[PDB]
């Protein structure tokens, strides 16, 4: 589909909240990730052993992790939907090394909404929500799409 500027604009400024403090909010991100879908720990081979919530929280390859992939959202997000070249290099990661389907990019996505909606109430309203659900949609859709291209049914 196609975000207007207005949703964008929610999108953008919950963004901006998280990134006072990406790591930590990447932390509570994928921590919910793995106990809401417990399958989805196992694509992590670097810290797949983890067995409790308190590791998780210790764990500075989880946190580092963490980082890397909101990061990367959060460039994909401000390109406001003109995201193309950032697309290519993580559809073909997840399609081919990680193997990633996209259940679990919805996976993912939920365990976002969770987060900003717990920590932001100020920025994640109803309004805000529905934009950041539309923006995450446009990623997934876009991804499946390349997912498809690159030979991955996902
Ligand atoms: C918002 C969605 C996501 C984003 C933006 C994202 C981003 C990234 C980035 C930037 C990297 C490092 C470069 C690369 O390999 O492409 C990475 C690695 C990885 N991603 Fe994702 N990712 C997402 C979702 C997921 C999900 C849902 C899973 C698994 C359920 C996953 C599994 C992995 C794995 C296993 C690696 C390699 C980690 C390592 O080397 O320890 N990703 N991701």
């Amino acid at each position: 589909m196609v975000l207007s500027e207005g949703e964008w604009q929610l999108v953008l400024h919950v963004w901006a909240k998280v990134e006072a403090d990406v790591a930590g909010h990447g932390q509570d991100i994928l921590i919910r990730l793995f106990k809401s879908h417990p399958e989805t720990l196992e694509k992590f081979d670097r810290f797949k052993h983890l067995k409790t919530e308190a590791e998780m929280k210790a764990s500075e390859d989880l946190k580092k992790g963490g980082v890397t992939a909101l990061t990367a959202l959060g460039a994909i997000l401000k390109k406001k939907g003109h995201h193309e070249a950032e697309l290519k290099p993580l559809a073909q990661s997840h399609a081919t090394k990680h193997k990633i389907p996209i259940k679990y990019l919805e996976f993912i996505s939920e365990a976002i909404i969770h987060v900003l909606h717990s920590r932001h109430p100020g920025n994640f309203g109803a309004d805000a929500q529905g934009a950041m659900n539309k923006a995450l949609e446009l990623f997934r859709k876009d991804i499946a799409a390349k997912y498809k291209e690159l030979g991955y049914q996902g």
